[PDB]
């Protein structure tokens, strides 16, 4: 999941050290390039603010304003028969209630939630 | 996921017609390995009896007493410094609570739930 990634990348960030990408990819022994991604997303949604001839970036928000759910989107990615296709309705909205629930929770916690 | 196809599966067994397996991924328009194996599985979970001497199987209790969540589990499937390994743990349980969410749905529909 990019979602944990994500989450690493801002708990680092949160410590605000002018901590550039590499040592993030490092520190969170992840791929570099991966990160800088993840890291253009999360600006993209605003989550992080840059501020150039500055390493790194830092958080637009307080991590106790910013929820996993709202990191989550940021970073977010027959059958033929009428009675098939019937069942696939049904299916269908099925997995948007599970899905709402998955994105309730998600809506829960915080980031400082995380960190502690 | 295999859920829905398990779905579509159990949906047309609940018509009980002596379906064949064959027939089965026809109608649900895959694969007829994948269907005997999701079979297997769920008559594993003994959610499908079957009757040698009979194509395809049947349910073993009544659409009504089946949920998703039943069903899914019947066909269910770095970093190195102190720090991150913390946040891990935060994460990892996090994780929980969502997964619990989300299976906390599934075990609220139920197979006739979704056959309307």
């Amino acid at each position: 999941s990019r979602l944990a990634v994500a989450i690493h990348i801002l708990s680092l960030i949160s410590m605000d050290e002018k901590t550039s990408s590499e040592i993030i990819a490092d520190s969170v022994n992840t791929n570099p390039v991966v990160v800088r991604r993840m890291i253009s997303l999360l600006k993209k949604a605003d989550i992080l603010t840059s501020r150039a001839g500055v390493p790194g970036a830092s958080l637009k928000k307080d991590p106790a304003d910013i929820s996993l759910l709202e990191v989550y989107r940021a970073v977010q990615k027959n059958p033929k028969c009428p009675v098939g296709k019937k069942i696939q309705n049904a299916l269908d909205e099925t997995f948007e209630s599970v899905q709402r629930a998955m994105e309730n929770e998600l809506a829960s916690k915080s980031l400082k939630d995380v960190m502690n």
